[PDB]
């Protein structure tokens, strides 16, 4: 591809993550003189641990969509087989979330954005899930900073869904040419903004598919001794890609075709 063409889909990407954000960026930086009371968090700690899980997984879901809604706006992604799109959502849609949470970070006080107002890992105590939690934290602890601006998250997010190391692909080859052509714009767009030497001081690519294989084989933990909880309790397409007996209802697959 040539450099205006590398150049183009730089700024498609960027334009594409721009539309897909769940959270603008100037609304999460003013709420962070806006924190939770000792008695609102109390409040999240007496919650029984069903219920806070139940919050917290529709609030994954709500997220996720927007990841999807962001792949569905990927040059390449639609262009690819629908197979192909399932395994790379279903493996790297909680990692895109994952990483746009940062945004929601506050590493200035070890804070996050959850339900209008930032508070720390203590809010979450109720879910039972202290070294996940605390995975998730130091995880966004130190991709905060890195001062990750709108456009580069935009490229990093598009790196960490279109991956052509997905266990499950049928048209790799396809996948690899969707991978070069972006880390390639990636690397464009660090090198005209002097942004280089955060290359070297990005995480390791496994962290990232480790935190959540711990995230996921924690939440059959809970659905292995909760089950009728989950059935009855948890978001559809929060079932799909993540338990076990939950991809018989079809979600993904009306998502990506729904437009
Ligand atoms: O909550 C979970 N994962 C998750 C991942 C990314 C996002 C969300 C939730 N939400 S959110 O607003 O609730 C929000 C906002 C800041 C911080 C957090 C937390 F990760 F600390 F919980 C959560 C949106 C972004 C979860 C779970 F469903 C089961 C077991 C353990 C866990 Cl952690």
């Amino acid at each position: 591809a040539s450099l205006t063409e590398i150049e183009h889909l730089v700024q498609s990407v960027c334009k594409s993550y721009r539309e897909t954000c769940q959270l603008r960026l100037e609304d999460l930086l003013r709420q962070r003189s806006n924190i939770f009371s000792r008695e609102e968090v109390t409040g999240y700690q007496r919650k029984s641990m069903w219920e806070m899980w139940e919050r917290c997984a529709h609030h994954l879901t709500e997220a996720i969509q927007y990841v999807v809604e962001f792949a569905k706006r990927l040059s390449g992604f639609m262009e690819l087989c629908q197979n192909d799109q399932i395994v790379l959502l279903k493996a790297g849609a909680m990692e895109v979330v994952l990483v746009r949470m940062c945004r929601a970070y506050n590493a200035d006080n070890r804070t996050v954005f959850f339900e209008g107002k930032y508070g720390g890992m203590e809010l979450f105590r109720a879910l039972g899930c202290s070294e996940l939690i605390s995975s998730i934290f130091d995880f966004s602890h130190s991709l905060s900073a890195l001062h990750f601006s709108e456009d580069e998250i935009a490229l990093y997010t598009a790196l960490v869904l279109i991956n052509a190391h997905r266990p499950g692909l049928q048209e790799k080859r396809k996948v690899e040419q969707l991978q070069y052509n972006l880390e390639l714009a990636f690397h464009h767009h660090l090198c005209k903004t002097h942004r280089q030497s955060i290359l070297a001081k990005l995480p390791p690519k496994g962290k990232l598919r480790s935190l959540c294989s711990q995230h996921v084989e924690r939440l059959q933990i809970f659905q292995h001794l909760h089950p009728i909880v989950v059935q009855a309790a948890f978001p559809p397409l929060y079932k799909e890609l993540f338990s076990g007996g939950g991809e018989k209802h079809k979600i993904l697959h009306r998502l990506l075709q729904d437009s």
